[PDB]
């Protein structure tokens, strides 16, 4: 039951939505809320984003907002921390000293290539005798079929065998970015992907949590809301366990 959530930004009816799609868990890419009041039963989960985001009142307002801190977001992306191994490690023992259970940065691809960025995060921190409690992970997926639930499994088998830690899947759809701009399945192709990912994931024993991206379509063509009404894809999402 507990591993449902979604990523969000404030919007008249986030509350209703969040509380009527049945998330247990959410996350804002910040420190806090960012202005959201959460339903009764759902867990706020607070990110450091990024290089510039490790500051006392950061990491203060973190500690007071949740019990489990999500650390820097695709480093590995120029367009998002865009951070080097030696600099997310270095400002480790800060994110280390909150006590908080703390989540690896979670890398746009390739979590399991070795010598990839997560390889060396992992590979750097077992070194150093620093704490990393369960990695989140991002996946697109490219190919719109039936198909696609055992793909995203693959990725997140393959990340969990290599360093033995809880996964979460902190951002995922169908989504292909291999083109000049993102290309985008059929509404009833991304409903039918919600349910056999979502009953996949819930039944994955060393998956902890997961979020769709993301709860609106004022955020992306991927949303599950728009305002406090759900289409086909928020329906599926909502009857998923
Ligand atoms: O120094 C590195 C860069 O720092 C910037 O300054 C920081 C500033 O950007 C940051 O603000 C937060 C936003 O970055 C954050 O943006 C969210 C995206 O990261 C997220 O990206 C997803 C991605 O995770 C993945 O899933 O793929 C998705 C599809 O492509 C992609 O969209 O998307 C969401 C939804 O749109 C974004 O909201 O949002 C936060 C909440 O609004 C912002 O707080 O804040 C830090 C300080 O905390 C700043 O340092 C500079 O502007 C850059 O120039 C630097 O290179
Ligand atoms: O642009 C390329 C895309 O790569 C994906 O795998 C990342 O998660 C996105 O943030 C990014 O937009
Ligand atoms: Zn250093």
């Amino acid at each position: 039951g507990t591993k449902k959530g979604v990523s969000a930004a404030a919007f008249s009816g986030v509350t209703a939505a969040l509380g009527d799609v049945g998330a247990r868990w959410f996350y804002t890419w910040a420190a806090d809320p960012q202005g959201i009041t959460a339903p009764a039963g759902t867990e706020f989960v607070p990110m450091i984003w990024g290089r510039d985001s490790v500051t006392a009142d950061q990491l203060q307002r973190a500690k007071a907002a949740g019990s489990t801190l999500l650390a820097f977001n695709e480093p590995d992306l120029a367009g998002q921390a865009n951070m080097s191994v030696e600099t997310a490690l270095d400002l480790w023992p800060q994110l280390q000293a909150t006590g908080m259970r703390l989540g690896a940065p979670a890398v746009a691809y390739g979590g399991d290539t070795p010598g990839g960025w997560l390889d060396r995060f992992m590979s750097g921190a077992a070194a150093r005798g620093y704490r990393v409690d369960f990695i989140p992970l991002h996946w697109y997926g490219g190919d719109f079929s039936a198909a696609a639930t055992g793909q995203l499994q693959s990725y997140l088998q393959a990340v969990y065998n290599r360093y033995h830690r809880p996964i979460w899947l902190t951002a995922y759809a169908l989504t292909d970015f291999s083109g000049s701009t993102p290309r985008y399945p059929s509404a009833a192709e991304q409903a039918d992907f919600v349910s056999r990912s979502t009953a996949m994931l819930n039944g994955l024993s060393f998956v902890e949590r997961y979020a769709w991206f993301s709860l609106s379509t004022s955020t992306t063509p991927t949303g599950l809301y728009t305002g406090t009404t759900p289409n086909s894809s928020g329906v599926a999402y909502r009857a998923a366990g």
